[PDB]
């Protein structure tokens, strides 16, 4: 009888449904018309609840937990611009492949397209971007309650990646005291409702075959290229990438330690390039590779084939080759395609790499971004994990450090978007529980600055340092024009960030040189709160430093 | 021969284009792939330029100037999910009709799809949402200047309201020294170069018709309301209603004088629903109403006819009546149907709206929220312009205040989004160049907080007046569910806003009475800047002084 009744008896099958297929995580953001979703998800036992009042921080949360738990992980906004604030990160799920369920609350049909307040067209939206898109009914008995958890049963069930958008209807009235409005509507789903099954099954694998010529591939001149992947997966592809005797460029996200180092430095001189010319075969773990010179030997380099092997869907190799590109996931394929020990076939290169990490090392003392960037395996916080921002941080990481092998690193490197850096971090360090070093320039940290209310919230010390280089400093390492370079490119901003940690009650330290970095970080790790460390650098030292350092071992 | 080089001439025709169009501010955020938008943009004189580092506040940035200069605002950002932060800004842009020349870089179609780099499916993303859409090819001269430029002044010329998207992909090289390649591709134009026309003129202009029959209309039982509309327009409803002897009910954004104030208290005693009940005609001007009551008279109104007019398209009518819906300007239109000098027929809704302006002034002492909306109209700058938040205090400033005729209000009340209010601001102060009152939530400025960077440029005294009610406490006038309300609507962030300000070195006080915040006023308004003035008031008084108001005008 009661329309409010149903409408929360309707979404608490929605919910129920969503638990079913290991939604633990639920990140909610204020509203009135998300009232049916919202009570149905905060009176359900299976969800740990997150809530943020900026929707596309909520979006980056998200984004953070199922980055981390690998697992679908739900967020409830209201109607409006809310649901637009969602799509930055539904965008960097669709290319990375965590799963958001972004369950958003709409007007029904008769309050759309008539000036009512807080209503726009919200189905399609997001477009493509979402791997599947629900645009659910207006609510009524009419519709049987199997239908409804049998389509969000598909979505989810066939979910191989990526964000799923579910447009959710209310009328009002939303507010009043439950009825039997429902029940037995609920009910038509019998014993379901004690069950742990999704009502419809449907969870087909999308896997490619074993590639049954490999034991004929793996005899040739071959490259190992790894990109993004596991902590476990780097360690696999590293002993595997040894036995088979193959040189192994491992990207900074790839946790493979890095056997060769400083690739971006060594990829730079002609006899490391003249050397991987031999290679036949090029196979790559992984993507969203971070390196300019590793781009670009990709791009320039010519196998017979040039493999790509990844979980995540569709065509990664931006350079076309011929070749295969090999759905499954790494650590699987690598037992599908094992190696056989066989002699290495590089003789120039792991001098060269040597050499390059010798040069850096020549450079580790001055109090600049570019050596702390150089040092960061000195600070990870013990059985921790690393975010590593966007822009020049993860590029300088990648070019000057050698990171352990196994030694958990996340980010944003679908998109690389400077948008959701902090939160993202606090959905990372919140789904792991792990100690958690974040590294993040001022533009990223002013972009989600908000977003330190979050990190007023973490299970385990969260050191979050920013990188104060007085603007987007990539810009003075690209060959931008020097005139309209300020004011349009590098945009300083002028400020420091000890005020915004004061703000949300956050510790604070701003060293001076490596030694108070060292007892500041010794002071972090002391207890479960954000530290915000800022340090502060001169504009353009980090880009020129990594500029020089290049050109030096490219005369190697 | 040089990609750059004419990448930066196909550009350059795109933006010579626009300024056919009326659009002289710009506003601009970082990126590379940007480059040749944001060149030619920077070497164009007709332009100014301003910039931001968050793309959703730039969005908004842009929105506010839209707002206040009538005239179409350009935005330039690069690829990515900086194109996705716009969203909520051409949403906006979409229901009130700001227009927002959305000029979007992108990576060219060959590395779209294959895993490269800050590149998505830019194409559509923003669905029905902007007025009109063009994804421009590929660039290259084999496709005359001409097009180009037709294309832009099709969709500028018949551009009528709202937002338009522009995508521009580029192929790198993106820098390089300019050549001549392009000039001539360029020089096809001839003297278009030195004229201030459009190449193509395109402007058929959308309007209603005469109505015919108003001479019977204007002498029945008649009632005026006012919804969102210019200051002029404002003064100019007054005169005509007061003319026609109708009520006027005057919303907040309707700068009429508000004749019969309160009426979000008076239109729930039902002696004055009863009144209302023997109008045979409601001409309504204007849209997006704001109060409760109001909104709830017109959906149990039933006159023999509705009518709505305004500049903006589609139904404006959530409530479906039989009647018109008429596009045209609102001054113009009352000039082509002029008032009649004919005796009011209403009797008692102005001795209701007097008692309840009384029973308002009776409670004005409190330091509360309630009381600040209620006195603001005796706080705003001389010559100035006031920007009212969302959420409570639109709300109370409709309900309790009587704000002056053709005094300029400025709001975000198409979807009512709390996420650019800052932002907006100062697109609003800037657009004008007048001192300006903006009173803003404090979830509301947590949203937008980064927007401070913003407010340390204005060129007339801004006062942020953020009201801390620890929470969305509109959630506490909504009869939300007591025991999820504080963690799953309010969401107090218990936080305070010295620190923020501090931060980009604004002016602050936190006044803990009337004299302290006059003294506050007095001191804000001696320079061009912004002063962030935080009222902390209890959290529910504000919702229940309102709850308590409507109880007392209701049993008059
Ligand atoms: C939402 C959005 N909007 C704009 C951009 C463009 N964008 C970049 C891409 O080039 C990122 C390349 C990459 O990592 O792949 S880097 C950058 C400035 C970063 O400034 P910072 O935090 O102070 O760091 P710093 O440069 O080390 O000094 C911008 C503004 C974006 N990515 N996302
Ligand atoms: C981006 C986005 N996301 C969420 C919402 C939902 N939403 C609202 C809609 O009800 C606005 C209704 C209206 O104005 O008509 S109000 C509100 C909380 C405001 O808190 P505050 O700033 O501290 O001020 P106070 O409530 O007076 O205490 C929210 C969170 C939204 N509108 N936009
Ligand atoms: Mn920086
Ligand atoms: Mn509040």
């Amino acid at each position: 009888m009661s329309v409010s009744a149903f409408n929360r008896r309707w979404a608490a099958v929605i919910l129920e449904a969503l638990t079913r297929h290991g939604v633990r995580h639920i990140c909610i953001a204020p509203g009135s018309r998300s009232t049916p979703l919202t009570l149905a998800a905060a009176e359900n036992s299976a969800f740990i609840h997150h809530t943020h009042f900026d929707e596309r921080g909520l979006g980056h949360l998200a984004l953070g937990l199922a980055k981390v738990s690998k697992q679908p992980v739900a967020v409830i906004v209201t109607s409006g611009t809310a649901v637009a604030n969602l799509y930055p990160a539904l965008i960097e799920a669709g290319l990375t492949g965590e799963k958001l369920i972004l369950l958003t609350a709409d007007r029904p049909p008769e309050l759309i397209d008539c000036g009512a307040n807080q209503a726009i067209r919200q189905p399609g939206m997001f477009a493509s971007h979402p791997t599947h898109s629900i645009s659910l009914p207006r609510p009524t008995q009419d519709i049987p309650a199997r239908w409804l958890v049998s389509t969000i049963d598909h979505a989810l069930g066939t979910l191989h990646a990526g964000g799923v958008h579910i447009n959710c209807p209310f009328a009002e009235p939303l507010y009043g005291e439950m009825d039997d409005t429902g029940l037995s509507w609920q009910q038509r789903l019998g014993d379901w409702w004690q069950d742990d099954k999704p009502w419809l099954r449907e969870a087909p694998r999308l896997e490619s075959e074993k590639q049954r010529d490999w034991f004929f591939w793996r005899q040739k001149r071959g490259v190992v290229v790894a990109g993004r992947m596991s902590a476990e997966e780097g360690k696999k592809v590293a002993l595997w990438a040894q036995t088979l005797g193959w040189p192994l460029i491992g990207d900074v996200l790839s946790q493979t330690g890095q056997p060769l180092p400083c690739a971006d430095l060594w990829l730079g001189n002609a006899k490391a390039t003249s050397e991987l010319q031999q290679a036949q075969i090029v196979v790559q773990l992984g993507s969203s590779l971070t390196g300019k010179r590793l781009l670009q030997w990709q791009a320039s380099c010519e196998p017979e084939e040039y493999w790509i092997v990844d979980d995540i869907e569709g065509r990664l190799d931006p350079a076309h080759h011929r070749g295969r590109r090999l759905i499954a996931n790494i650590a699987d394929w690598l037992e599908l395609h094992p190696a056989e020990k066989r002699q290495p076939w590089c003789v120039e290169i792991p001098r060269l790499a040597e050499q390059a990490m010798q040069a850096v090392i020549a450079r580790r003392d001055a109090f600049g971004e570019a050596q702390l960037a150089h040092r960061i395996c000195d600070y990870l916080p013990e059985q921790g994990q690393l975010f590593v921002g966007n822009s020049l941080v993860v590029r300088l990481i990648d070019a000057l450090s050698q990171l352990p092998a196994g030694y958990p690193v996340y980010s944003n490197r679908g998109a690389s978007g400077i948008d959701g850096l902090l939160s993202t971090a606090a959905g990372v360090q919140r789904a792991s529980g792990k100690p958690t070093l974040a590294i993040v320039g001022d533009l990223s940290a002013l972009y989600d600055l908000n977003a330190l209310a979050l990190l007023r919230q973490v299970s385990a010390p969260l050191v979050l340092i920013v990188v104060n280089n007085n603007g987007g400093q990539i810009f003075s390492l690209l060959p931008t024009p020097q005139s309209e370079r300020e004011r349009f490119y590098l945009m300083p901003q002028n400020v420091h960030f000890e005020h915004a940690a004061a703000m949300f009650e956050l510790k604070y330290h701003r060293p001076q040189n490596w030694q108070e970095l060292e007892t500041a970080f010794a002071d972090a790790w002391r207890t479960p709160t954000t530290t915000v460390i800022e340090m502060v650098v001169n504009d353009t030292d980090g880009a020129q430093t990594l500029q020089q350092l290049l050109a030096q071992v490219s005369h190697l």
